[PDB]
């Protein structure tokens, strides 16, 4: 009857599947996605959430027991495939199954590649978990468009993760944005009211322009927006929406980091995985990876977790970072962000090519009775030590 039906379609679109996280990371795909592919998108995940983490700055589930405990992701092998199977939209999140759907593509199918648009549902996922409490089409967030600019926009913005240089802009977003016409550019008051009724959705690339904006210049208010999100305080939210849309100087400051980002259009790259995930990094001790990064990152209290995968395993080493006094939520995070990926760049420097897998992000701020930054620091790695 129907049962046979649902899963004999699942078996020839999606007959392969690849476990990573002790089972909680699934990918479903295609036979003709390669293996070498659905590595990258596993060491993509892991870019997209170190940045995520680190500018939320929270890691933890906001919600006991919700289907995103595992996160599943179907990749069918073409857009053909994928559209018989729900229309073209690149791809989607459903949060209350812990799926996203997308597909793989040649370039003459797509200026986007499968690893971009992978990175875009990754981050509605993590938004989904760590930052957005509920579910996605309830409660006062989604009302009156208020996070719909955000959720797309910083999808846009965190599928620019990297590893040891932050989030960076993406050529193809530029590219949307420097071929526009200057005089239809969005105002920042525009953006942050524009929804999925509008007459078109360049509104993902200038909400893109405007999280870049405020990661780059005010991240004084990209966190505090992103406090009052993860607390479900819509008045703080909608007192920095007002603030950022009736600022007049504030949409000048917006247009003017449009227009350098326009101008980043023909250097732009696209960040991917390094190929330096793929290589065969070969035994080291697992002791000695947790010591070298414990002491280069200037770590106390350090636990570690085993994770296995379909290809390899992996470690999750979480510490405290204790440093000087502070310089405030907002200048700490910054000093923060600048000495991890100096850590992560000198521990590639030379050693273990292993190290060359490593993300790093930080959560949890707080001062010490002695008023000293404190955060808790998480790193994640291959793991050649059985
Ligand atoms: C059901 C549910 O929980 N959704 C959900 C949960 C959490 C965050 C976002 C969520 O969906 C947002 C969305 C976006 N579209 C419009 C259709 N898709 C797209 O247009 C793509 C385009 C992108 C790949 C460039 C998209 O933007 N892909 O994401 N419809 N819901
Ligand atoms: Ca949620
Ligand atoms: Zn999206």
């Amino acid at each position: 009857d129907h049962d046979k039906f649902l899963d004999d379609a699942e078996k020839h679109y999606l007959p392969k599947t690849y476990t990573f996280d002790n089972g909680t990371f699934i990918i479903r795909a295609g036979d003709k996605v390669s293996e070498e592919k659905i590595k990258r998108l596993y060491w993509a995940s892991r870019e997209v959430k170190s940045q995520f983490h680190r500018v939320v700055g929270n890691d933890k589930a906001l919600e006991v027991g919700n289907a995103d405990d595992v996160l599943t992701m179907k990749i069918f092998n073409s857009p053909e495939e994928y559209k018989f199977n729900t229309t073209d939209n690149g791809g989607l999140y459903i949060e209350p199954r812990g799926t996203f759907y997308t597909y793989e593509r040649t370039p003459q199918q797509s200026i986007f590649s499968l690893e971009e648009l992978f990175r875009h549902e990754y981050t509605h996922y993590l938004q989904a978990r760590y930052l957005v409490d509920g579910l996605w089409g309830q409660g006062p967030f989604y009302e009156k468009n208020r996070l719909t600019w955000f959720d797309e926009g910083t999808a846009e913005f965190f599928a620019g993760s990297t590893r040891t240089s932050g989030v960076l802009p993406r050529k193809l977003i530029l590219g949307y944005l420097a071929k526009d016409k200057v005089d239809h550019r969005y105002s920042l008051k525009k953006t942050l009211n524009s929804g999925y009724d509008d007459s078109d959705w360049m509104f993902y690339n200038y909400g893109f322009a405007v999280a870049h904006y405020l990661y780059e210049k005010d991240m004084p208010t990209f966190i505090k927006m992103n406090k009052a999100i993860l607390n479900t305080d819509v008045k703080s939210y909608d007192e920095i929406i007002k603030k950022l849309s009736d600022d007049a100087n504030k949409n000048t400051e917006y247009q003017n980091h449009i227009q350098e980002l326009v101008d980043k259009y023909q250097g732009a790259g696209i960040p991917l995985v390094s190929d330096d995930y793929l290589k065969d990094h070969g035994y080291k001790k697992a002791s000695e990876v947790y010591s070298e990064i414990s002491k280069a990152a200037s770590l106390t209290n350090t636990s570690v977790t085993a994770e296995k995968s379909q290809y390899f395993n992996t470690f999750t080493l979480r510490g405290t970072y204790t440093g000087e006094t502070s310089k405030g939520e907002f200048k700490d995070w910054d000093e923060m962000s600048k000495k991890l990926d100096g850590t992560l760049e000198s521990l590639a420097k030379n050693s273990w090519s292993g190290y060359k897998t490593l993300t790093a992000y930080f959560t949890n701020y707080r001062v010490t009775s002695d008023n000293k930054v404190q955060y808790d620091v998480v790193f994640h790695g291959v793991l050649t030590d059985n």
